[PDB]
């Protein structure tokens, strides 16, 4: 209905749709990416793959494949009934290796799920959400110029969270994170 | 210092500052409004006004001075250690004699408090909001184009709510209600 169409012209108005694709070199070993690089799951056992620089090797992260510098950028993520996910941007300049919390401080803004019903923003610390009705589809905007990550339901165009405005850091990735084994893949929607 | 200064910079690339002034002519005959119109407050009973068409009857509401039928703007205000309130906009066709549910599809846009911690947005059905710190005071935002009304902790830049994007009917106001007879006033930022 209204809302829909309200949120449709409200993201085409203002953000370039991103076409984001996920790339398997920045991985954590335990995560698997899809041929397709749409699509995310998460192995029973980390897999032997190359610690090369790129990759995460503590967090259950990976990356899009290209950045962002300038500009107004969104993309929808299709998370279904998965009952753990949090995704959003980190800066290129991220911890990759050793143990940090992901939070903005340490160039993390990311959003989402634990054990089926508790949404958090991963601000220090944690904001516990209340969403009314639970998402099967979000909306990740940016907006570099004004310091702006913000993060909606996709299907109703409800409001989930916005990041206070802050001062961004050379470039920004989509980020993307499972900690858990389960059914539901995370499905990124094509631009 | 660094949250309040990204709030400022985002205000500033995107929102015009409205210098917003209540309208006597329109305020529910409780309701007092200061001869600087900044400031508002109640009366222990309905004094003696005209009932001219633009007064709201019922709903303890006065409006702005000038409306906005385009464009993004911003105003702030100081809600204080105030107990009780409700701002935001609502359109110029609003019901303003017989008594309506304060909703947007009534043409409301509003959130605020009741009985010192419950802070709501006045979508249908109402959002219970989990705010960390009690703002003292709140900005408003809107965005005619993209149909955007959010709100913020003017002082530490937290977001506090965003409706969802709809579709605005003709020229929306700045609203203002307040329901209990408590020392706070409600008192508009001067721009
Ligand atoms: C791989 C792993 C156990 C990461 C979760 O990090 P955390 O326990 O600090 O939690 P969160 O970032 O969800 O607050």
């Amino acid at each position: 209905g209204e809302k829909s169409q309200a949120y449709a012209e409200w993201k085409k108005a203002l953000f370039q749709p991103a076409d984001v694709i996920l790339d398997p070199n920045t991985a954590n070993p335990i995560l698997l990416v899809s041929d397709d690089q749409r699509s995310l799951q998460r192995a029973d056992e980390r897999q032997n793959l190359p610690d090369n620089p790129e990759r995460f090797d503590w967090h259950y992260c990976v990356l899009g494949c290209k950045s962002f510098t300038s500009g107004r950028h969104y993309w929808e993520v299709e998370v279904g009934d998965r009952k753990e996910w949090h995704i959003g941007v980190c800066q290129e300049n991220v911890e990759r290796k050793c143990w940090v919390k992901m939070t903005p401080e340490n160039g993390f803004w990311t959003v989402g799920l634990t054990d089926g019903s508790k949404y958090r923003a991963l601000s220090d610390p944690r904001t516990k959400l209340t969403v009314a009705n639970p998402p099967q589809r979000v909306g990740v905007f940016l907006d570099y110029e004004t310091g702006e990550v913000s993060f909606y339901n996709a299907m109703d165009g409800s409001h989930i969270y916005t990041f206070p405005h802050t001062f961004f850091s050379g470039p920004l990735w989509p980020v993307f994170r499972i900690l858990t084994l389960e059914p539901t893949a995370l499905t990124i929607c094509p631009a």
